């Protein structure tokens, strides 16, 4: 039985094929057939193709061994080559027109899920031209979702040579009947065939992932909009910066850019932005994913005070300071939202752009005490329930499992009473001592959130809700500014304790506010709709936060 | 006596003085004398600027303000002002031509090093302009200097209100007469003068020097060049990435812009590039500045083979990978060198740029073994006693101060015997048990290589030099190449190891290679002359490295 894919990249992980492009260059110039082709295979095994692909040169060195061909084939079939060609400008320009082959990683990536091992086998050159970048950005991409990567080039083999393949048999520890190889080249084919590896000759991918799920038995075709890529804690850079003596902050990094830093709320980690890491990496920006203090591997001082926001904010900007950082674009959600608003209003020159998800953004009454205004709203009574030190933490503390798995639901799938715990006498009565598995999470997605929490409990969390009457003071101070920074508000349709409408008059204090907003999302909406909300953030950078 | 030094942003630490713009306007515009001071001024202290300085309003709100007091004063003094006019126009080109004042920048880090408390003092806005990241770049700069950045915005107190200055003795927990106070504002340097403490009116920079070295008995004018600015290790920012299994790789990270990742030698640390990080970072780089493989915080597994080049590369592609890096320029110094020149060969896509300090770049011989190579020159003896495992181990963890004491001094500081060290028996033979300090490095600094060294010893160190058949095997498939990317090579003049002339052929092998030399530069390139390093480095980063 098959245990292993393996994948070309041109013409079947990326398109459209570099070497389709000698086909269309010769059509275009209207030049003799094959003679672009013919000028690329000069000399066979021996010639300058075969050593660029077993990387005994690099292309730049190989761009005039090219041309030389090319003119030493063109005298043959009796024709003038014009003055404004170029071999570079034809492979700068194809290579940087080849795109992944989504529905191809798809496949690739379904089957990995499935338990296959999976592998990349190209035949590559050692780029080194100026806008090299391009294709180290479309690898890097690529090679993360495989869990081989062997390129000709860095082997010193190359397809179709039959060492090639059982190099590959070797890195997979897998017999040849257990491989599934694809390719586009009929003769790079061949050799796999002959071993007894199953082959897939991929012309149209669709046809190709036809003949996959039906050699494989799993579905590959047609099936459903896949989650976007998620992080594994032990393969992120992770940083620590102290930010006072009895303070250390924990982020996760990923990326190139401008700095992103995202602010988790409570009970979280920077974790909750798993969904999101990947995909604003990929999408041109550094990600900093924090762990907020008095979460995971930061800090977690016992004092109440240490958590009031004029404090948490000017951490934050010591965070930059420490860093070398004059800015950061700052998304936050819940608490870190609050967080956010508050980092505009009071540190705008350290603020690129400014987004929250579900947390808007709402001036403080100068005239009515934030206990007032709490108690005026019934969805805000479990908020009451957590200002008494100690009361909150036992509950939460006392199986971690059963919090995370109580709290971590969509819409629908509400398990906890959140009216009248007061009242009730407990945040978990009437709730079970076993909650089903929320289809947001997995059992081991829950246990990292558990690991995390071991550390230093709920107390430092808890606190951020214990500064209702300093946050309030602080926050008077700003009542006569505005934010006219880049900023977005990001509503969550069944968010049933920060409610869309409770955003309505943000434009009064953010005139040039944008929005966004998603239907059937919850309170975790990072992970409740993940593909909507880097759908969104993503538009948002590339317009306002460049 | 006075043990603290206060010091305005605005005409003190940062020229020209912005407050100055509007008299350069006016007169540039032959417009009525004072007319943009007394709009700028209007409503004293209840009007637009005091409601700014205290941060009631941001800089965005107080622009058309201000606008209003300057048609409201221009209509009394019976004048016109132009179409092209625009006072936001104005403050964005003040802000930006607005740069540190260095001399009055040395006289408060000399002022610090000789144990006073340092502290900014200015009546600032919040900047919220589009344009707001040039002036948090300077403050960012400017910041890390001091002990104490007190902004009238942040604090919502003005100068010159009393109320600022209790605040300021209260911050820096000093009587008024152990401060020295400057200003270039009379009226703001009153009150502090009232208080007993020392003042100085600031007009031209030299006379404001001159008093102040009179009134604290330290030289702060004409004394020598300052070092550039180094790290304190609890400050950075510390970032760990696995690589594999049972290695991890740590790096200290500071900057934004490309990332250039600094390699160094044996037997080193990431702070052997202390002078260079926060240099990088300032010239618009995100610096990281690696533990190698072997050192500090890094992993070091013992075999051998965990360290030859393929290796030690391959893993730094992973580091790469991990971090989510298509690119990195790599700068390295002697086994960082030889590490950056490989990097450059064999995975041209991931290197931006490439600059070795003191390493040359030399083509393995195919018909010479590494052993017969290195035994040609008696000036490579030490390596063959490296060779053996176990023996140089011994000698260089038995007494770590001694060892790095010998080893880190500069060309005319010489202690140890580096001839026939095999013949001598010892590496230590005819040394000092307790060697002078050298004038590049301070007891503080050789202690913190000395706690780095206590983790993992020199086994993983050594074993860099113990891989010469497989670096020399894996190095001939790189034969035929060319370094054709962006390249620098930086010579020290008298490192007696890693000769200049040792480079003489480079440009053979990378034609377009750039060069610079140090004089009077013996082996620790980097401490030995900070200042031209960056010099070469930033240049060559912003012609080069983008
Ligand atoms: C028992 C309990 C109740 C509330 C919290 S605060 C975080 C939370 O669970 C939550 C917050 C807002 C919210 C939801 C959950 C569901 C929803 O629609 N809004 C924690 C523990
Ligand atoms: C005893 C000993 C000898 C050599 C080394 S290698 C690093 C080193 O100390 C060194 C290398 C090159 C070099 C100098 C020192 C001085 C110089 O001019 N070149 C280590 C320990």
């Amino acid at each position: 039985t098959l245990r292993a894919a393996v994948f070309d990249l041109d013409g079947v992980l990326a398109l459209p094929a570099v070497f389709g492009v000698l086909g269309r260059t010769e059509e275009a110039l209207a030049l003799p057939r094959g003679l672009l082709n013919d000028a690329f295979q000069k000399g066979g095994p021996e010639g300058a193709t075969t050593r660029l692909m077993k990387g005994e040169i690099t292309l730049s060195q190989w761009i005039p061994l090219m041309e030389e061909n090319c003119r030493k084939c063109s005298e043959t079939a009796k024709v003038c080559l014009p003055k404004n060609f170029s071999i570079k400008e034809i492979f700068d320009k194809a290579i940087s027109a080849r795109k992944i082959n989504r529905p191809m990683l798809q496949a690739a990536l379904m089957l990995r899920k499935k338990g296959f091992t999976t592998a990349i086998l190209t035949n590559t050159w050692l780029d080194d031209r100026a806008e090299r970048d391009g294709l180290a950005q479309l690898m890097c991409e690529l090679k993360m979702h495989f869990d081989f990567l062997i390129e000709s080039c860095q082997v010193g083999m190359v397809k179709p040579e039959p060492q090639i393949y059982k190099f590959l048999l070797d890195t997979l520890k897998a017999s040849p009947s257990e491989v599934v190889f694809l390719d586009d080249i009929g003769a790079n084919l061949k050799p796999a065939r002959d071993l007894g590896m199953v082959t897939i000759l991929v012309q149209d991918t669709d046809t190709a992932l036809k003949e996959l799920e039906k050699v494989t038995g799993i579905q590959l075709l047609n099936t459903p909009a896949p989650l976007p890529t998620s992080c594994n804690p032990s393969d992120m850079s992770h940083g620590y910066v102290t930010v006072k003596p009895r303070v250390r902050l924990h982020f996760v990094e990923l990326g190139s850019g401008p700095a992103v830093c995202l602010c988790h709320g409570f009970p979280e980690s920077w974790y909750s932005w798993r969904y999101q890491i990947p995909a604003l990496a990929q999408a041109g920006y550094r990600v900093l994913a924090m762990d907020m203090k008095g979460y995971g591997e930061s800090s977690a001082p016992p004092e109440i005070e240490e958590y009031c926001m004029e404090v948490l904010c000017k951490e934050m900007v010591t965070f930059l300071d420490k860093l070398g950082l004059s800015q950061a674009v700052f998304i936050g959600h819940d608490w870190g939202g609050m967080l956010v608003w508050y980092m505009a209003l009071f540190y705008p020159e350290r603020v690129r752009a400014v987004a929250s998800l579900n947390t808007p953004f709402i001036p403080a009454n100068p005239n009515m005490s934030p206990l007032e205004s709490i108690k005026a709203n019934p969805v805000f009574d479990y908020q009451l329930y957590f200002q008494e030190p100690g009361v909150a933490e036992a509950e939460l503390e006392q199986n971690l499992s059963r919090t995370f798995k109580s709290l971590f639901r969509a819409s629908d799938e509400s398990v906890l009473s959140m009216h009248k715990v007061c009242e009730a006498g407990g945040l978990f009565v009437n709730s079970p001592e076993e909650p089903s598995l929320s289809r947001m999470v997995t059992e081991e997605e829950i246990q990292f959130y558990v690991q995390q929490f071991k550390k230093s409990g709920f107390r430092g969390p808890l606190n951020w809700y214990r500064n209702m009457e300093r946050n309030w003071k602080w926050a008077c101070k700003s009542l006569g500014r505005k934010i006219l920074i880049p900023a977005l508000m990001v509503t969550a349709e069944k968010d049933f304790v920060l409610v869309p409408q409770m955003s309505q008059h943000m434009e009064d204090w953010i005139p040039h506010l944008k929005r966004g907003h998603i239907e059937d999302c919850g309170h975790w909406t990072q992970m409740d709709k993940p593909t909507e909300v880097n759908q969104i953030l993503i538009k948002w950078l590339d317009s306002d936060a460049r």
